[PDB]
């Protein structure tokens, strides 16, 4: 019976909240490892949660986030509610659900030369700051557009409020199963985002006489994409497991995060 | 058996394609009714066959769903998204109609209710979009958009579109929507010229409920479903859009995938594709 | 003195601010006419003074330009862009009205002509926008937009806006326009829900001519100027928008710069500014 | 009596068009220098023209472009028309006009630590590929928005069809005098482009505890922007001089470049 606890910076292991967790779980005959098992419990922002998710997937166990700083979308609770939260952690009475996760393959000469995964996005980007990356995007084995661009995002419904949003994308609800493709600064008439069923294959071909390009998954894991490769992104067989509490529904997290005007609501 | 044939106009009943349909099916002793884009007109038919553009197709789909039978469309002039073939392959199409051996799938449809003082005062459906639009040409309609029981934004606007994946290519696109594959089951919301910082398209699971509140103080507003069925929305009322339990039955042929339809309609640049 | 006062509604003639204006100017033996938002109503006046929102202001500016005199606006409830002060500083404002010592600048105005078969059949002007809008609620209006004698795009749409820098904050913004500083002299074109890959806003020099052609085969269309002056646009006709040689005379006070007006109206996040 | 001739790559000095120029001008007692005076004549695309413009400004003399490859916006003619073009070059009968050019100042501690200029754009961009650049944009001595972003473009009406276009900007006619500001992937509700009179000052403040950022002018000249600096962009006193021929007006160059649908035009 153990748990992994993840927290933001190095000094962050001693704060009130961390301390409270370490005390309460010890006292209940649960061992506890501290970084930065049956669960990964994490204290911090969305960026820190992504990390924790990264370790929860290796082990194939649920993640559960508790927010510390400025609010985000991924936490199931805030630091004020830690007692209530730890009560569900010791009891193990929380719902667990699979969340759509992306698989990415880098293919050169028909051969898989690398791979990755993302719960948030796969971000394909220009290598050298001079110029544009030429790309062909393909959706279900058929080409949709070729253009030069800063890149292309392939995002989950969960990643839709992040980099994908900045790049011009729509907002997708997190219980949706779909894949979202957002051209990042496409030099073209048509550079609109596209949304596909979760069964589809998105492939992106990188110009063969251009420079190497890069891909960042969940803003943290980096693969080099060689000139002339094909990136294939599909829904991964294996999902990340999310601990779910009785928390604010996404609409409220959206309104809160962007300070959305909601006055006049009757209901 | 019988087949209901839908054509665009009365003087389209005499087109070469339309003439072929009448000959072929007549030769196979399949009774044909013809009509120009009768709520019960396809009662007894095994299929609604349509020749024409996407707008004609939408009329045929209504009649097909009234009867609970498949709709199949062949396009004529204007290139579109919903037809399974072009006029030149009418013989091949007629072969599949006579043998009755095409696939039939469900296509998602939207339920729309108008609610005043807690009760349902009108109801409609859509395969393409529900478009809530301002009454007067003058001002702005104040709305609150509410997603799953919870308010997401309030703003003045020309209106709000609630669209299927199929409708995303239509009026939703014009208003700034993303392109959705007709393969997907989701609901798309597109604020129409919202005077607001946040007027972004939103996409929801197909089990979602989208509600829009119309300002109590202002003018009545209008709803257009699939560009033709109109309801009046009283000020202070509220529109509720969900997935309808009754889908349209969509005949399928071995036809071009949606990706090809998109590239063709918009002339999308595609050179250098398989190159890697 | 004389001054013409414009208020929003008849039962706004009795507001505390409106009452103050009548007292102050009456005490200085300045004749006051009052009216609610008379094409010649400000004939003889040295100023049109307005109390209310941006819409009320636009009515006053019309009357001021009819008389060739300055307009000055004070806002009441709703925060806007065109007033030079808020209600709470009415005494300070009245001081500048009595001494007649405010600056007056030219604000750019648009000339709009409706042309059929090579001749002018109607004419209008605008300080905010010209909005060409589809007649029927149903379909799409086909247009060709032509910039300086040359076609730039043809598409179906709900309409096309031709806006001043001042109007860019208004209906043009809702339709997806960029924000222009009222300092600039330019013309902005914003396609309204264009069903097209390219429906981007375009910005032109103030010496440009923007013409829009309305499809010959389709329905008549409508033009709204500054949200109130309506003309009917016959199918096959053509709208020509240029800068009018007659500007509006814009009284200025020591007021907030446009940047502050924008931040305030849209609640724009601004924290950490001078930090470098 | 001399002219500078600029051409794309190294092998490019021997092509039919270059050769024709070198012959015709020699024969007319005009000396000619060849790279990559009364005029800078340039053969190539928009990218090569930008370079030539860079050398025409040092000398304070007109540039005149003749297009070789795929069409752009800056050339006054194409390679088929070189004889006609050279006839105006020998005669010196062409119109010359000043085009709006941007001045940029990098200011740290109230002190000018660098500077640049642009006929196309000033592109302020994220330094390290991880994360976002925090920025405050100010327009006439007053703050308009703070956000994180990939960057901010400050563009001329001429640069509006380029990187600024890819980033979501409107199209501006080249005889307009204005300045265009386009937030590049702003994580904010308001990230719309803004257009100012040519008299205005655009300033951009970079977060003081972030990373250093970069600026690229006309896609070629690079300055490092230190954390906590202020970029100031104004209209430069000194303009680039453009040789003007009897060429396609910009509307036609737009339609041609993006293959814009124009059928049905009556006129």
């Amino acid at each position: 019976r153990s748990v992994l606890l993840v927290v933001h910076t190095g000094r962050d292991e001693a704060t009130e909240t961390a301390r409270r967790v370490e005390k309460v779980l010890g006292d209940n005959k649960i061992a506890l490892r501290v970084l930065s098992c049956e669960l990964v419990l994490v204290l911090g922002g969305d960026g820190t949660f992504l990390r924790a998710a990264e370790l929860a997937r290796n082990a194939s166990i649920p993640v559960l986030g508790v927010n510390l700083g400025r609010i985000g979308f991924l936490a199931e609770a805030e630091a004020e509610a830690i007692d209530a939260v730890l009560e569900h952690v010791v009891a193990q009475d929380y719902r667990v659900e699979d969340r759509l996760t992306l698989d990415v393959v880098v293919r050169q000469g028909g051969r898989i030369v690398n791979r990755g995964w993302a719960l948030n996005e796969v971000s394909l980007e220009k290598g050298p700051r001079l110029g544009v990356l030429g790309v062909v995007v393909e959706i279900d084995g058929r080409p949709v557009s070729a253009f030069g661009c800063d890149g292309v995002l392939v995002s989950t419904p969960t990643g839709s409020t992040a980099y994908a949003f900045s790049a011009g994308g729509p907002v997708l609800w997190p219980d949706l199963e779909a894949i979202l493709v957002v051209p990042n600064n496409a030099h073209a008439l048509f550079g609109r985002p596209m949304v596909t069923s979760p069964e589809a294959t998105i492939a992106i071909e990188i110009e063969a006489d251009g420079h190497d390009a890069l891909v960042f998954c969940d803003g943290r894991r980096e693969m080099l994409i060689p000139a002339g490769s094909r990136l294939e992104v599909t829904r991964c067989v294996t999902s990340v497991k999310w601990a779910r509490l009785d928390s604010a529904p996404f609409t409220d997290r959206l309104v809160r995060k962007f300070r959305l005007p909601v006055t006049g609501w009757r209901g």
